[PDB]
């Protein structure tokens, strides 16, 4: 076993080598060894989030490609290749599930219990909704509806806490509104609800934009632009009743 | 167990998804089931080469980064951080060793025996030397010399066959001379021999490049352009980067 400061060094070392599967292991060991008794630092909090974002991001990108090839093979009526491709996609899906379960388990057992402030709660609850949403991207029915309900619970909990204590210009609250609006748009097909949410968070940040500090102005404004980009792509598109840019 | 044609489809599928560790496995099983009784098709032979190239390239890239991190830490005399980085580098080295052994074992047990033509023999022998050279990159001391010796034998064997049966404009023979010259410059620090070897291959090829058509002109000239890129880098290096190996 290494020290807390040493796992941060090993996580960064793995980050430089783009060996993210091991960056996750180094941060998990840091988490399980310092929480829930104590709270993660902003640095450790972001290193963990970055580690899982890259690991799952790589599998999400692969799943898109495989799923796309499957549709291309089913349009050819190539029954042979369709059988092989679906075997492969399920292998990627089991790995997507493995990673989401890892962080979701760490969120319930360690991270959320460790949050002793609204900022940390909203961060981990948002994160909890994020990886439930990733589960909902490849699940079919029932499993997807369950994945969607778990997403709704985690996000709406983070939204309640954030709106009451977080500032509308805080990147975490902004990122929450972004990913939450992506949830309505891409998981629930509610363009109207998703646009109304993104716009509200955007305008709320504009009103208090003067009181935005050096530390988080780029993080905030970046999310603000992603909200505006999505809102343009969504309003440019046209739904009927009821990829998008998620947070950094 | 799947069929030969299907392993090709799965290897191609893994390549599209950029899941190269699996692309290797699909081809490994294709090889162990089809050879040495028969020989790999050019397609299969290339799918195998690409799969291992990406896997070992990814680790070689990480090893350069980690190895670079270690040096800086030592320059500051952190001591603690230094011991941590080496333990991490040694983990990447064990993986590099695992990959190379995988293809090297596949070469000596299945692929080289299957080669019933000089072109294939030189392709598989040139590959054997490539992955012994990758061992020599991170090995040190006693283990390094053994790796450098194994590289010399694979390349020299491929060169003997190539110079006798392959044309000096053939991309495989040009790539061999390219990687074989990089071996002398990077591993053995023989700046002169690496240059003499590169120039010879580039001279022997241009002397026959006129009679070469536009079908493989891009193939030959591309490796030729790499032979001179290294040869320009090396000359400037003697005016006191990583050499361009073959595609």
């Amino acid at each position: 076993t290494l020290g807390r400061d040493q796992y941060v060094y090993m996580a960064k070392l793995a980050e430089q080598a783009e060996r993210y599967e091991e960056m996750v292991q180094f941060m998990e060991q840091l988490v399980t060894g310092a929480t829930p008794a104590e709270e993660l630092t902003v640095e450790e909090r972001n290193l963990l989030s970055v580690a899982y974002k890259n690991v799952i991001g790589s599998l999400r990108a692969a799943w898109r490609i495989v799923s796309s090839i499957e549709q291309k093979e089913e349009s050819r009526k190539n029954d042979e290749h369709v059988s092989l491709v679906k075997d492969y996609r399920s292998k990627v899906e089991s790995e997507l599930s493995s990673v989401c379960s890892g962080i979701l388990k760490l969120l319930d057992s360690h991270l959320i219990p460790s949050a002793g402030a609204s900022e940390s709660k909203v961060f981990y609850l948002k994160m909890k909704g994020d990886y439930h949403r990733y589960m909902a991207e490849f699940k079919s029915g029932d499993e997807r509806k369950t994945a969607a309900e778990d997403t709704m619970l985690a996000y709406k909990a983070a939204q309640d806490i954030a709106a009451a204590d977080m500032a509308p210009t805080h990147p975490i609250r902004l990122g929450l509104a972004l990913n939450f609006s992506v949830f309505y748009y891409e998981i629930l097909n509610s363009s109207d609800k998703a646009c109304n949410m993104a716009k509200q968070a955007f305008e709320e940040a504009i009103a208090e934009l003067d009181t935005l500090g050096e530390e988080s102005y780029k993080d905030s404004t970046l999310i603000m632009q992603l909200l505006r980009d999505n809102l343009t792509l969504w309003t440019s598109d046209m739904q009927e009743q009821m990829i998008s840019n998620s947070a950094p």
